[PDB]
């Protein structure tokens, strides 16, 4: 099936938005979810990672970007700040357990950061 994304928009830059990646089940603290970018034109790349509650961040977004879980919503969050231009992009979230399988993509959801 597909993870439910949600929290996407349009924002100024150095705006924030927070994405969210829901799924459905009983086992969703067993889950690693990741998120990915893809910006027009351009190859997807990965973009943040939450292993059980490690967290992991590509070098750029780190320090700007938190990811983040609530077990009992089955939910994980990126909080995104100061976001730039450079930051448009679908973001598509990933689910697996730790051997690779419960696999599962959200669809993918819009975030645009115009310049000023």
């Amino acid at each position: 099936v597909q993870l439910q994304e949600s929290g996407g928009g349009l924002v100024q830059a150095g705006g924030s938005l927070r994405l969210s990646c829901v799924a459905s089940g009983r086992t969703f603290s067993s889950l690693n979810i990741v998120w990915f970018r893809q910006a027009p034109g351009k190859e997807r790349k990965f973009v943040a990672a939450i292993n059980d509650r490690n967290t992991a961040y590509a070098e750029s977004v780190k320090g700007r970007f938190t990811i983040s879980r609530d077990n009992a919503k089955n939910t994980v969050h990126l909080q995104m700040n100061s976001l730039k231009p450079e930051d448009t992009a679908v973001y598509y979230c990933h689910s697996a357990d730790v051997n690779g399988g419960m696999d599962y993509w959200g669809k993918g959801t819009q975030v645009t950061v115009s310049s000023h």
